[PDB]
C-alpha cells in the first residue's frame, strides 16, 4: 500500500519473473505435465545438481507456480500449468522471451537509448529485432516472441469486444490481420457475418490452419500480397491492428486513401484503427511504451497527429473510444 | 486474480523495474528534488534526447514514481521520492542494485548455475561477489549493494523487534554486527540496557559515527579484531546475524565453541541466531533464496543441520521463532 512496500515488492517480483523464466527453460512444467516427480528425478531428466535444483523448484513453490509434495517431490499450480507449451492458453511465451539474455540486455541499455535516441535492441545487437530472430541461431527466441504476441492478442482480445460495437458491420477486412486471430475474435462475437484477411505470404500457411481450427475457412476469404494489390472492396469495417507504427507518413497516407476508395461512398463504412493514442491511455499503456522504446523503431501516434494522417486522406475522426488500460478504436467516417 | 493475470502482472511489473532503474541511473530523482522541471531541461541537464525522455518519463509516471505536471513537466511523486540518495529512508539502493548488468546477467545465468551447481554470479565473472565488489572499477555497484544491505535491514526491523522478546536480556553481544544498526534498534526497544559491537577494522568508524548520530555511544563498546579474539565475556545474549551463512562447518564450530565459553553458566544466557531457516520459512522466504543461489556460494540451513552443528558446540536449540515470512530468531541455549 505504501511507497515503501511497493519498492520493496517490485524487487521480490523481478526475482520470481527469473525462477519462472528457468523453470520454463528448463521444460519442469512439461516434465510435470502427468504428475508429480521426485527431485532426483527432475534431476537426472534435467541434468542438473540435485540440491540447486530442489532450491529452484521450492522459490517456484514459493511463487504460487509448482506446490511441494510429500517425498521431496513437485507438482503443478495452475500458474505452472500455463508455462506448459501444450497448454491450449499457454502464457510461456510471454514469461520466457523477455527474460532472455540477448533481450534482457536490452532493457538494460535503455538508459544509453534515451540518450543516444536509437533503440536499445539495435544498440546492443547492431540490427533490429526482426533481423536478429530471422537468423537461424535464434530460432528458440524467436518462436518464444511469436508465442509472445499471439497471448497478448489473447489477453486483450475482451478488452475490444467490450469496448466497441463491432455489430454494426456484417463484412470485416482485417489489413495485416496475421493469422486471423483478430478476425476470428470478432467474426465469433458477431453472428451471420464475414471477413477478408489480408496480409502477405508469410503468414498464409499459418491463417489457413488457424482458419480451419476456428472452422471459419467458409467465412473468410484470405487473400495474400501487398496491401495495395490485394486490397478488398464493399467491406463496412476496415481494421489496421498495430501496422501504422512502422510506417513512414508518405507510405500510411498512400493506404489509407487506398482504404477509403475501397468503402466507396457507403455512409455506414468505417475504418478501424487499433493502437495506443499518446495522451489518451491509461497508466498501464505509458508502461506498455518501454517495449517500443527498447524493441523497435516505431511509435504511436497522438490525437492531432492521427488527425493530420487521416484528413489528408479523406477521413475524419468519429472517437476514440477506450478500450481496456492500453488499447482504444479509433472510429474513423470517410469525406 | 487468475493464474493467468497473475502472469502478465509479472511481465509489466519487470517493465517497470526496468523503468525505476534507469529513472534513478540517470539521476532524475535528485534532478527534481527541489520541484518540478520541463522535459527540455531535464533532456539538457541528463544529456538525454528530448523525445524519447518524455516517453521514459511518462512511463515513470503511469508506474507512480513521478507525476505528470502542466507545462510538459514532471515531479515526484512519493515512491520517486525515496529513490532519492538522500532520502532518510531511501530504497535507491535495492532498485538499481539487481538490476545493474553484471547482477543482472547472473540471475539470467540461473539455469547453468542449477545445471553445474556453480553460483551463477562466478559463472559469467571470474570473482566471487565480495572481491568483485571490492575492485575500484565497481565502486558505483559496491555502493548501491552496501546501500541495499541496509535498506533490507531497515525493511525487516520490525518482524525480528516485535517476534521475539529482547527484553528479557540486559546485556548484547552482537558479533558481526557492522555498523550497529541491529543492535541500536534492540537497544532503543529495551531502555535499560547495553551493548558490545564486534566486527572487524572495516567499518570500525562507520560504526562510531552512526552510533554517535543514535547518542548510544555510552551504551555501546565497540570491540573491533577477529572473532576469536575480541570476544566479550559475561553478556546473557549473544548474537549471530548472517554470519555463518558462509562459514564451513569446521570453521563454524569453533567460533560457536568461542561464543559456549565465554556464556558462562548462566542458564538464562541465550544464543540467538537470525537467519531463514530452510523447511521453517514462508513463501517469500523460499523466493529470496534466489539470490543466495545466484550471488554466493553460502547456504541456508535446516533445522537438523542446525542441530548437528550446535550439538558439537555444547548448545541446544530452544525454539525457533518466526519473524515475518523470511527470517527467523534462533533461540540457543548452552547444555
Amino acid at each position: 500500500r505504501t511507497a515503501a512496500q511497493r519498492l520493496y515488492q517490485y524487487n521480490v517480483d523481478l526475482k520470481v519473473a527469473f525462477v519462472l523464466y528457468a523453470v520454463a527453460k528448463l521444460h519442469l512444467p512439461d516434465l510435470l505435465a502427468d504428475g508429480p516427480r521426485t527431485t532426483a528425478d527432475l534431476a537426472a531428466a534435467t541434468g542438473s545438481d540435485p540440491s540447486r535444483l530442489r532450491r529452484l523448484l521450492r522459490a517456484a513453490a514459493g511463487a504460487d507456480a509448482l506446490r511441494e509434495v510429500p517425498e521431496d517431490s513437485f507438482e503443478l499450480a495452475p500458474m505452472g500449468d500455463l508455462l506448459r507449451s501444450g497448454h491450449p492458453r499457454s502464457m510461456r511465451g510471454m514469461t520466457t522471451f523477455f527474460a532472455e539474455p540477448d533481450v534482457l540486455a536490452a532493457y538494460g541499455d535503455l538508459v544509453e537509448s534515451v540518450r543516444t535516441g536509437v533503440p536499445a535492441f539495435q544498440l546492443r545487437h547492431r540490427e533490429p529485432l526482426y533481423d536478429f530472430l530471422a537468423r537461424p541461431q535464434h530460432k528458440e527466441v524467436r518462436d518464444e516472441f511469436d508465442a509472445a504476441m499471439v497471448e497478448f492478442g489473447q489477453y486483450f482480445a475482451d478488452d475490444f469486444l467490450t469496448s466497441f460495437d463491432f455489430g454494426r458491420f456484417t463484412r470485416f477486412a482485417d489489413i495485416g490481420g496475421g493469422r486471423g486471430q483478430f478476425l476470428a475474435g470478432v467474426l465469433t462475437a458477431v453472428p451471420s457475418s464475414t471477413g477478408v484477411l489480408v496480409d502477405g505470404p508469410a503468414v498464409a500457411a499459418s491463417a489457413h490452419k488457424f482458419l480451419a481450427s476456428q472452422n471459419l475457412t467458409e467465412r473468410v476469404e484470405v487473400r495474400i500480397g501487398d496491401f495495395f494489390d490485394v486490397l478488398p472492396t464493399g467491406c463496412d469495417a476496415y481494421v489496421l491492428r498495430g501496422v501504422l507504427e512502422d510506417w513512414a507518413d508518405a507510405d500510411a497516407v498512400r493506404l489509407l486513401v487506398r482504404i477509403r476508395q475501397a468503402m466507396g461512398d457507403a455512409p455506414e463504412a468505417r475504418l478501424l484503427i487499433l493502437d495506443s493514442v499518446i495522451g489518451e491511455t491509461g497508466e498501464l499503456g505509458k508502461v506498455l511504451d518501454l517495449d517500443m522504446l527498447v524493441l523497435v523503431e516505431g511509435e504511436h501516434r497522438t490525437r492531432a497527429q492521427w488527425d493530420d494522417l487521416l484528413a489528408r486522406a479523406g477521413f475524419d475522426i468519429v472517437g476514440i473510444h477506450p478500450a481496456g488500460d492500453v488499447w482504444a478504436v479509433i472510429e474513423c467516417r470517410g469525406t
